[PDB]
């Protein structure tokens, strides 16, 4: 569906966690994406983020261009639920 939205992923942001591990930020020269994802954590629940998917911008703030440091911040940022914008588009496609 190239018209529409890429797939942005809404967690309801709570204490308990999102259930999603993130490597990389601009330090090896690589896209930040999906290191690890809990079988049983909030985002596995839901269904959208997996190993892999590479993070477009969170909150509303471009974040593929920017320090892992940074998407920390805007996950806090966020108050109530967050924004997770991810690509799930084939490479070849």
């Amino acid at each position: 569906g190239s018209s529409g939205s890429s797939g942005v992923v809404e967690l309801p942001k709570t204490d308990e966690g999102l259930g999603f591990n993130i490597m990389g930020g601009k330090e090896q020269n690589s896209p930040i994406y999906i290191s690890r994802v809990i079988p049983g954590g909030v985002a596995d629940r839901h269904g959208g983020l997996k190993r892999g998917d590479q993070l477009l911008s969170v909150n509303g703030v471009s974040v593929e261009g920017e320090q892992h440091e940074k998407a920390v911040e805007l996950l806090k940022a966020a108050q109530g639920s967050v924004k997770l914008v991810v690509r799930s588009g084939p490479s070849s496609g």
